[PDB]
C-alpha cells in the first residue's frame, strides 16, 4: 500500500542511485554498469547459475519509469544485484572485491534514509 513518504523516499534511493554511477566510485562501480555479457566474458555457466540478473542500469531504467512503488523493491533490486556476484564468483575475485566496496555506499547511504 502507497505511503505519503514513498515519493520522498524514492528521491533519497534515485539519489544514491546517481552517486553509485557518479566518476566519484568509477573504479569499483564499473562492473555493475551495465548487464553482464556472459557470452562476451565466455561465462557460459552464468545463466544457469544467475537465475535473476540486475545491474545498475536495469535499476535505473526501472527507477526512470516509476516501476519502483517504495524503497524496499529499490533496495532488494540493488541487493539483487551484489548478491548475483557473490554467487556467481569465488570470493577472492576483484570484482568481489570491487562489489563490497560499491555495497558500503550502498548500505550506508541507504540507511541514511530521510
Ligand atoms: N566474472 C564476472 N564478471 C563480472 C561480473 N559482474 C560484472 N562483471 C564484469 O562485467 C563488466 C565487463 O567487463 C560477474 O559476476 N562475473
Amino acid at each position: 500500500g502507497s505511503h505519503m513518504q514513498d515519493p520522498e523516499q524514492l528521491k533519497h534511493c534515485n539519489g544514491i542511485l546517481s552517486e553509485l554511477l557518479s566518476s566519484k566510485h568509477a573504479a569499483y562501480a564499473w562492473p555493475f554498469y551495465k548487464p553482464v555479457d556472459a557470452s562476451a566474458l565466455g561465462l557460459h555457466d552464468y545463466h544457469d547459475i544467475i537465475k535473476h540478473p540486475m545491474d545498475l542500469s536495469t535499476v535505473k531504467r526501472k527507477m526512470e519509469n516509476r516501476d519502483y512503488r517504495d524503497a524496499q523493491e529499490f533496495a532488494a533490486d540493488v541487493r539483487l544485484m551484489f548478491s548475483n556476484c557473490y554467487k556467481y564468483n569465488p570470493p577472492d575475485h576483484d570484482v568481489v572485491a570491487m562489489a563490497r566496496k560499491l555495497q558500503d555506499v550502498f548500505e550506508f547511504r541507504y540507511a541514511k534514509m530521510p
